[PDB]
């Protein structure tokens, strides 16, 4: 699809058996999802943005369906106000910015 | 151009006669620039990101060249870690997300 930016680029994602809405975010290096339960080992990480830093749990090798496209990568879980699909997964679905 | 996302989508901007580097950020509603002096009166705004809220100064009808494309619009100035080009200006240069 071609997504215009008059509105937030929100899509439906499937992760950990749950459906969620998430923002396609070219400004995010990594993918950050609100507090949920995921299987496997995790390690703690601090990530920073506007306002400062939050502590997240880093899960590796997570499968996520983004607008019907399967992709795998690291997912950070923590108290983010919005679910964010970052560049580490946008590349896997072949997303580009065009102008 | 067509910009893939294996690297941060950084571009050169020209604002107030200075060259700066900025991130093309589909996850940002508005454009946020580091501390500088800009012309005119400003209004207050409170914006929230991943790590809380910051106070910024809102300047309207500012001329900004983004990767050679002229835009004229609202710029927020404050303690952001990186210069961010948000959707308010991405729409002016015709940017879309494609996959
Ligand atoms: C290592 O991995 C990562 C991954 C993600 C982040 S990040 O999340 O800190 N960040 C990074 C950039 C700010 C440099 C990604 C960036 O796209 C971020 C995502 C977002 C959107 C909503 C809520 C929370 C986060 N946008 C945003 O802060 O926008 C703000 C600021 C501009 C206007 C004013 C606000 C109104 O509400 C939001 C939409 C805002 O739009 C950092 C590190
Ligand atoms: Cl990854
Ligand atoms: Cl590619």
């Amino acid at each position: 699809p071609q997504i215009t930016l008059w509105k937030r680029p929100l899509v439906t994602i499937k992760i950990g058996g749950q459906l969620k809405e998430a923002l396609l975010d070219t400004g995010a290096d990594d993918t950050v999802i609100e507090e949920m339960s995921l299987p496997g080992r995790w390690k703690p990480k601090m990530i920073g943005g506007i306002g400062g830093f939050i502590k997240v749990r880093q899960y590796d090798q997570i499968i996520i369906e983004i607008a019907g496209h399967k992709a795998i990568g690291t997912v950070l879980v923590g108290p983010t106000p919005v679910n964010i699909i970052g560049r580490n997964l946008l590349t896997q679905i072949g997303a580009t910015l065009n102008f």
